[PDB]
């Protein structure tokens, strides 16, 4: 299969988790993509891929603002080709927020909202990810099992 990773990262954590989630896979035979979402046009960007995962950490005082990088392909995802795409999504942030990885939540809606299929629910990375090895890899493997 061929999947495609975008990930917003700014201080790393994100793109940290990228890099784990794309090993997996390629060590399972998939193809794969891996794109910093500050190099990447939304025009048609998921045409040919048959997974879509999308990275992205929250900001904000608890009003969720998400990763810079992240802002202008979100503000473009209804030119990326998602209707019946299969997607999940993840990210970094802080299980003591108000809204903890809000941004995973509001990528997952829209994408919903645009007819996506998601085919699992995201990975929510609390504190650092080089401690939560275990859990991206665990659900790396299940969105293996859910394509
Ligand atoms: C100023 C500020 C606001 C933040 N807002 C949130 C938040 O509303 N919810 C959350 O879960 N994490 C929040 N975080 C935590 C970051 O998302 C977290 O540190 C994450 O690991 C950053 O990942 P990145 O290196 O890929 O950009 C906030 C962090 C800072 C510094």
């Amino acid at each position: 299969p061929k999947a495609l990773i975008v990930y917003g990262s700014t201080t790393g954590n994100t793109e940290y988790t990228a890099e784990t989630i794309a090993r997996e896979l390629a060590d399972a035979g998939y193809e794969v993509d891996s794109r910093d979402a500050a190099s990447v046009e939304a025009g048609g960007l998921f045409e040919g891929f048959d997974l879509v995962l999308l990275g992205c950490s929250t900001w904000g005082d608890d009003s969720i603002e998400l990763q810079d990088d992240f802002i202008p392909l979100f503000d473009s995802l209804e030119e990326t080709g998602a209707q019946g795409r299969k997607v999940a999504c993840f990210g970094c942030g802080a299980s003591s927020y108000e809204y903890f990885c809000g941004a995973v939540d509001a990528i997952e809606e829209k994408l919903k909202n645009l007819g996506a299929e998601i085919v699992q629910d995201g990975l929510r990375i609390d504190g650092d990810p080089r401690a939560a090895r275990d859990d991206i890899v665990g659900w790396a493997h299940d969105v293996r099992g859910a394509i």
